[PDB]
């Protein structure tokens, strides 16, 4: 599986500073068999795609589930493609848990974005109370099932595990804890989709990762890369791109 | 009060067709004492601002309540300004009732967007069940109070009344029904802010409006313009700009 490093800029950046960040990223030497994707704020998708070299792909941070309509504040896959982006992040923990997006809606978005030709970074993960109740597997398997039920072509999908229980809670996820969930997710794909899909699908880690911790995380056998948050805004992101080196 | 016509493109358009629409709008002769604002999808704010003549202002369709942060899929006022837009629509019925945005959040967004120098088109309106229960005034007064509690400078605000009870319900709002709510809102401003604010604040109508109905709606004494939905994508929008002519 090709190592996959996504940089989610979240709601950060202006043209001057994003241009600067893009210069640093363009200058990186992307190692062999490594796929890099950046997700700018929605107001800057087109801007970022124009400035980033095509060796780096661009993702929207979210989209809606139909191609046009009466949805003030939304964007559609068709608009993402028209701006030159080729991916979308769906189901991010902030959309689910700050903005209330349901599994049903996420599945509908996945189906539409994939049908329209985008790749999807599909995010899953259990919250604090779910972790404490012992239902990690039940939660992430149900989230992954909703995604899988809306996928026709698994070559267009990357799964991102976010340990929401260890983000803003006082809990720390260890590399062994991350690996344990990634292994369970891969086993779900084996039993519910196929062994081939399990073996080829990238499952990237969306918890805390820094230049100092990325090599150990990347060495976990079922961790196939990262969906990076805050470090994606800094030159340290290049070190994370090089986590397997 | 300067007549105010906003065109909310909602989740519609691609570069080719939005460029076409912008050509039609640029070619319109904006009548005296008329203020025109267009709200493109977020992926096209910068694009639209570059192509629209400055005689037309650009609004974002939504924003968040801090200037940067861990809010995948959001944009901030600072980004809107960096893209050359000078307004934001806040509290739109689709954000409240499709996407679950609370009054508390809307008030926080209003405060931040205004502090950052944007104008705000602040939307209010009662749903079907609220209309049927007889609580139109209670609902829209509470929504307007939350907005007003977050306004330091009323010259930067336009209020938009959306008859949500008459959008997608089978009910029709008559011009007299729209006028009745606008008068009540203006009276709320008089009693709770000041007479001066009541007399100077534009209260625009955000229900159904077409070229065939816009002159009658515009003639209502407390209707100061429109926040137009679907007709804003068509040449008919120019007729609505001319509703007072
Ligand atoms: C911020 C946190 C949550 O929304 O619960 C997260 O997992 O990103
Ligand atoms: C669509 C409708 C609602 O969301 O209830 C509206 O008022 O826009
Ligand atoms: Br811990
Ligand atoms: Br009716």
């Amino acid at each position: 599986r090709k190592f996959f490093v996504g940089g989610n800029w979240k709601m950060n950046g202006r043209k001057q500073s994003l241009g600067e960040l893009i210069g640093t990223l363009n200058a990186a030497k992307v190692p062999a068999d490594t796929e890099v994707v950046c997700a700018p704020p929605t107001a800057y998708i087109d801007f970022a795609r124009q400035k980033l070299d095509p060796k780096i792909a661009v993702a929207a941070q979210n989209c809606y589930k139909v191609t046009n309509g009466a949805f003030t504040g939304e964007i559609s896959p068709g608009m993402i493609k028209d701006c030159g982006a080729t991916w979308v992040v769906l189901g991010h923990s902030e959309r689910r848990h700050v903005f209330g997006e349901s599994d049903e809606l996420i599945g509908q978005k996945v189906a539409h974005a994939l049908a329209e030709g985008l790749g999807v970074i599909a995010c899953i993960g259990e919250k604090l109370d779910e972790r404490e109740a012992g239902i990690t597997e039940k939660v992430v398997f149900e989230q992954t099932k909703v995604i899988a039920d809306n996928v026709k072509d698994w070559s267009k999908v990357v799964l991102a595990y976010e340990p929401v229980w260890a983000i803003g809670t006082g809990k720390t996820a260890t590399p062994q804890q991350a690996q344990e969930v990634h292994e369970k997710l891969r086993g779900w794909l084996k039993s519910n989709v196929s062994d081939a899909v399990a073996q080829s699908t990238r499952i990237i880690y969306g918890g805390s990762v820094t230049g100092a911790t990325c090599k150990e995380l990347a060495s976990q056998p079922d961790v196939d890369g990262f969906l990076v948050g805050g470090a994606s805004l800094k030159p340290e992101f290049v070190d994370i791109i090089n986590a397997k080196q």
